[PDB]
């Protein structure tokens, strides 16, 4: 399907350059924006993220998801609160300025909030001595990583359904490391030997092309 | 030692959280910030950042890092030539706000660049379907945690390999990878070979850590 995103900032230019390949709409209120937006890779609207009328146009009603990442956290809420009036159940991602803001964005309707002065000021402290979390973290999470963190949903009827991680002795076949496995509204982290997959569990791995294809697959 | 901290914002409200313990000297020029970095825990200096004399009285000399913040791209980057003008070695973390600023402070000194539009704009893309990524990258920079352990000088798996070591059973500590001079190895192969000096990244409970400094300390009297 597509992507829309509402408002254009540092945040929004580089989710933009990492979803290439992919169709977007990015709705802003500054018409100055249209060349770098195309040139960037996606279709630009120019509009108010907080008007029904305006998201609709930017294509918010059977989106994949909804991005949004406006100026400050009232407008970001507001725009939020307007999507919802659309699709109650298209997935809203959300950027707060302000930890004391996250929960106002929730209430509005955002699946989920990422906190860029959270996780930067979690990275400095632990970028006292070297940089080699912060290095994981940055690289892990960009698509062109050589080495990139995966997610893989274990489809219906997959000959790991029902079997156990010690069985699955995933790491050895596909050389993909597991960091982590999603289910439901939880992430188990390095789930023990004895956690059996089941069919709609996303599998969190890190691991080369080659290896990524391989657990694919396999899967 | 001790940690200074150039600037005032969201960041380093955040950093503060997590340095609880340490001591850390707040350096900033706006005197409306004095109140909540003192309740943050660290001890406030009003000064430029950008000025000699205010990092000297703000401790950088011998810090152990200096992590800077300021608005300015251009005022981030004094503030590093000064920091550079006091103590040529101290570790510099700076924040970017923006991403065609990033070779300009290194040009100018700093150690690394933390980009926080950066990692939330590939989160952003990465929390399309679901919000895993994000909540794993959530749940460890703050049960189970990523933590950093450095392979001391006579360490036992000084020069041992990652098969032979067998961290993961022996501890439950997940290797992600092990940085090296300044590069990074993730999930290293078979046939790796730790060196004192390495730092190893693992996930883990604090026992399983317990277990693993255990396991990778130096056999001294
Ligand atoms: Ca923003
Ligand atoms: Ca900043």
């Amino acid at each position: 399907r597509h992507v829309v995103i509402c408002g254009w900032s540092e945040s929004t230019l580089e989710c933009l350059r990492e979803l290439r390949g992919s169709e977007v709409f990015v709705l802003a209120e500054d018409e100055n924006v249209r060349k770098k937006v195309l040139r960037s890779g996606a279709n630009f609207v120019h509009g108010d993220p907080t008007r029904v009328s305006d998201l609709e146009k930017a294509n918010v009603r059977g989106a994949r998801a909804v991005i949004v990442d406006l100026e400050s956290d009232s407008e970001t809420i507001h725009c939020i609160l307007g999507i919802r009036k659309i699709d109650e159940s298209v997935r809203i991602i959300a950027e707060a300025e302000r930890y004391e803001n996250i929960e106002q964005l929730r209430m509005a309707g955002a699946d989920q909030v990422i906190s860029p002065f959270v996780i930067s000021g979690r990275l400095m402290s632990r970028s006292i001595d070297d940089g080699y979390e912060a290095m994981f973290v940055q690289d892990v999470l960009a698509e062109e990583s050589t080495r990139r963190m995966v997610e893989v949903p274990i489809p219906e009827g997959s000959k790991l359904e029902g079997v156990s991680v010690l069985d699955a002795d995933i790491h050895d076949v596909t050389g993909v490391i597991i960091i982590g496995v999603g289910r439901g509204d939880e992430l188990i982290i390095d789930p023990p030997r004895d956690y059996s997959f089941r069919a709609g569990d996303i599998i969190l791995g890190i691991g080369k092309p080659e290896e990524i294809e391989r657990l694919k697959n396999y899967i």
